[PDB]
This record gives C-alpha cells, sequence and structure tokens, in this order.
C-alpha cells in the first residue's frame, strides 16, 4: 500500500488545542437577524454557493452574503468553524454574521466587504514589486492558517480579494478548507484543476497543508510568465501530463516510487518522457520584467512534485524574493 506521510511543521496543533477547536460537527450556530442585509446584486453562482453584493441596515455599510446551496449547506458547520478559528488572523475574509436565508432556506454567511480591484486590472498592471508585495501578503494568510491547523484546498485567484488602492489582500471562500490531522486520509476532489498539487493528480490522501504551497506555486508561474492558467489541462489527467511537460517525467516517477504510489494506468498512454525544463523558455521581452533569478529560486522551491519538499509558508517568508518587499 501507499507509504503513509505527515506535515513537516503544524503537525501536533489539532492534538493540543481542545476537541471544541477542530470537531466542528459538535459546534452550535447561533443565527443573526436575515432582515438586518438588504441584497443589492448578485456578483456570481457556484456549485456550492451564490454570492451577494448587500447593505448592512444596522450600521449603513457594503458587506458579503454568501448563501450556501443544499449540497454545501450539508457542510456548512466546517466553513463556519474554520472561518470563526481565523476571524481577525492576518489577510483572512472576516466572517460578520451568519444568517438562515428566508428563499434558499439554508445558511447564509455575511462577510465584511473588500472593494476588490479587477483581477484583468491587477493581472495586467502589477509590478515586479507589487507582485512580490502581494504574494508576501498570501504567505502570511496561508501561514496563518496552517499554524492553526487548517488547510485551505482552494488557493487560486478568483479566492484572493485585491483592493489595490488600499493595498489590502484578502484570502476567501473557506468552503473547500480542512483540518489537518496527520495521518488522515481526505478527499482528493478538491482546489480548481489548474491549481491541483500533484499529490491529488495521482490519488495519494494522505496529504497536507503543502497542497497550498503547490497551488501558490501555480499563481506565481503564471504571473511572472504571463500564462494563465500556467498548467492548462483539459481534464485531471491532461493536468498532470502538462505539469511533467515542465517538471518532467523523471521526478515524477521519483514522487510516486518514494509513497509507494500506484499511477492510473491511463497515463502509460499520455504521460511520456519528458525531461526538466528550464525557465528560460517562459521568458520574453514582454515578461523579463518580472522575471528574476531569487523569482526562478522561489519558484522552484514550491513547484515540486513532492509535498514534503516544498518550502512551508514560513520558510517561503524569508526567501530572498521578499527582499525588496517593505515590511
Ligand atoms: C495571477 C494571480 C496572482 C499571482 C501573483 C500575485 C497576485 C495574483 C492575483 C491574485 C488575486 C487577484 C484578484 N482576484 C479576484 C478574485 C475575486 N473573487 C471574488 C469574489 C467576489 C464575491 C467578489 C470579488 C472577487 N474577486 C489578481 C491577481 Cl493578479
Amino acid at each position: 500500500g501507499p507509504v503513509p506521510s505527515r506535515a513537516r511543521v503544524y503537525t501536533d496543533v489539532n492534538t493540543h488545542r481542545p476537541s471544541e477547536y477542530w470537531d466542528y460537527e459538535s459546534h452550535v450556530v447561533e443565527w443573526g437577524n436575515q432582515d438586518d442585509y438588504q441584497l443589492v446584486r448578485k456578483l456570481g453562482r457556484g456549485k456550492y454557493s451564490e454570492v451577494f453584493e448587500a447593505i448592512n441596515i444596522t450600521n449603513n455599510e457594503k458587506v458579503v452574503v454568501k448563501i450556501l446551496k443544499p449540497v454545501a449547506a450539508a457542510k456548512i458547520k466546517r466553513e463556519i468553524k474554520i472561518l470563526e478559528n481565523l476571524r481577525g488572523g492576518p489577510n483572512i475574509i472576516t466572517l460578520a454574521d451568519i444568517v438562515k436565508d428566508p428563499v434558499s432556506r439554508t445558511p447564509a454567511l455575511v462577510f465584511e466587504h473588500v472593494n476588490n480591484t479587477d483581477f484583468k486590472q491587477l493581472y495586467q498592471t502589477l509590478t515586479d514589486y507589487d507582485i512580490r508585495f502581494y504574494m508576501y501578503e498570501i504567505l502570511k494568510a496561508l501561514d496563518y492558517c496552517h499554524s492553526m491547523g487548517i488547510m485551505h484546498r482552494d488557493v487560486k485567484p478568483h479566492n484572493v480579494m485585491i483592493d489595490h488602492e488600499h493595498r489590502k489582500l484578502r484570502l476567501i471562500d473557506w468552503g473547500l478548507a480542512e483540518f489537518y490531522h496527520p495521518g488522515q486520509e481526505y478527499n482528493v476532489r478538491v482546489a480548481s484543476r489548474y491549481f491541483k498539487g500533484p499529490e491529488l493528480l495521482v490519488d495519494y490522501q494522505m496529504y497536507d497543508y503543502s497542497l497550498d504551497m503547490w497551488s501558490l506555486g501555480c499563481m506565481l508561474a503564471s504571473m511572472i510568465f504571463r500564462k494563465e492558467p500556467f498548467f492548462h489541462g483539459h481534464d485531471n489527467y491532461d493536468q498532470l501530463v502538462r505539469i511533467a511537460k515542465v517538471l518532467g517525467t523523471e521526478d515524477l516517477y521519483d514522487y510516486i516510487d518514494k509513497y509507494n504510489i500506484e499511477l492510473d494506468p491511463r497515463f502509460n498512454d499520455i504521460l511520456g518522457r519528458h525531461s526538466r525544463k528550464r525557465w528560460e523558455r517562459f521568458v520574453h521581452s514582454e515578461n523579463q520584467h518580472l522575471v528574476s533569478p531569487e523569482a526562478l529560486d522561489f519558484l522552484d522551491k514550491l513547484l515540486r512534485y513532492d509535498h514534503q519538499s516544498r518550502l512551508t509558508a514560513r520558510e517561503a517568508m524569508e526567501h530572498p524574493y521578499f527582499y525588496t518587499v517593505v515590511k
């Protein structure tokens, strides 16, 4: 069978905190007044929720209301427990209230409002300095939630709100987040395709916080190399082939052999043989201003098949790539 794995950091957090901390099923939800919030406009719909711009009439403040679809309503206690546990943490979205939506009859989470700068404007105009700045702000959020025994499991640009005018960042959508328990086998059907770690793609369930570090590396590669997403798989299988065309097949086989993982035989006719590519291939006159030896070294230390070998969030914070960032 597969070789067990455990995180190299924060393994003991959930065993040394009381059962009340991680046992989200036992937690009792206190409901607020749904008529305190007037819905203004729908911002989006996903498979687990609908998100609205709203106004809190008890203070006159803009808020975001997320109304959970009945499918996600089953695992609301987990999201609420994670949001309450992390509330006040650096760059974590603040849960302001929880109400019962009168239409869906499902829980509706009320969050602080972030005046989000359009994704395209950010993706097209952030400087080398700003990219480093915002990556460092994401690292604060990830080190915080990992230090609190939580993995996000859905790190991606869509889940990072940036108010560029106020240089304010928030990591949102904690709906796929989970408490990390060493030895626990987790669902690999997490994160979005382009950001899924090789551990998920090869069906290795004993993963940990380091999955978030791979997703972060995917975001960095996309930004500095101007390819969004960086690893653009047609499906979960082709997603691993796309990675292997850059990082090579040899380190992939060393990875699966280390953990005694048996690859799905469907990979035999699609994976091929690929050498690891040097990053200069992805550097052109247009994006050279975003690329530096420090950016490449930092990326090399995130985008590793072996989840145990990746930089942790705290280690990533002292990488030379952030020396130019005002602290
Ligand atoms: C290429 C990704 C990346 C790499 C390195 C540094 C930063 C970023 C980044 C990170 C986040 C964003 C902005 N993302 C907006 C996502 C978003 N999701 C929302 C959801 C709601 C309900 C409202 C506004 C929302 N805005 C833009 C960018 Cl460019």
